[PDB]
């Protein structure tokens, strides 16, 4: 995350850090055995790391679950990055509390200029490389598609929004993919792709979960 805040320990109950060695995704907690993540962040072997505030150091809250079965979206295209999007089975039930917890899946779409929570372990700088040890929080509003269709012209599916500023100096980056974007308290993106970071006229680009919770529903119901 560029240009964001430190969220502070445990107040964005829902996020994970995809381990395998090393963080290398976001995901968030859908129930107490499912994640949903970015099909870009696929890779064997993952381990779920929830609780988290510090990636490199024990604080006392973390809950380590190995991954039993991942599933990208059948339709995932990684050339575009349409429809990127995974879900992530856990090997045994997390125990949920005020410090690990699930986020909701929505009802409806969100709109254009309504304000969202998106948060990460990725890079802070737009140039140059700087990752954090503690998770980073950033507020961001919706943008119309119209600007979203005008900063990636012939790239922007009607499974993508952005969200972010025009005006560049905030956005998320390297290490946030597959993280929560939660407006008035339902996940509403997953953190995808963009152009660099936080530069001027290339907003951030997230999978637009509305778009999917049949198909997470109707998974998560069958495996
Ligand atoms: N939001 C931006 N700029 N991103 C998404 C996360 C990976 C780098 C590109
Ligand atoms: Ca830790």
């Amino acid at each position: 995350i560029v240009g964001g805040y430190t969220c502070g320990a445990n107040t964005v109950p829902y996020q994970v850090s995809l381990n395998s060695g090393y963080h290398f995704c976001g995901g968030s907690l859908i129930n107490s055995q499912w994640v949903v993540s970015a099909a870009h962040c696929y890779k064997s072997g993952i381990q779920v790391r929830l609780g988290e505030d510090n990636i490199n150091v024990v604080e006392g809250n973390e809950q380590f679950i190995s991954a039993s079965k991942s599933i990208v979206h059948p339709s995932y295209n990684s050339n575009t990055l349409n429809n990127d999007i995974m879900l992530i089975k856990l090997k045994s039930a997390a125990s949920l509390n005020s410090r690990v917890a699930s986020i909701s899946l929505p009802t409806s779409c969100a709109s254009a200029g309504t304000q969202c929570l998106i948060s990460g372990w990725g890079n802070t700088k737009s140039s140059g490389t700087s990752y954090p040890d503690v998770l980073k929080c950033l507020k961001a509003p919706i943008l119309s598609d119209s600007s979203c269709k005008s900063a990636y012209p012939g790239q922007i599916t009607s499974n993508m929004f952005c969200a972010g500023y025009l005006e560049g100096g905030k956005d998320s980056c390297q290490g946030d993919s597959g993280g929560p974007v939660v407006c008035s308290g339902k996940l509403q993106g997953i953190v995808s792709w963009g152009s660099g970071c936080a530069q001027k006229n290339k907003p951030g680009v997230y999978t637009k979960v509305c778009n999917y919770v049949s198909w997470i529903k109707q998974t998560i119901a069958s495996n």
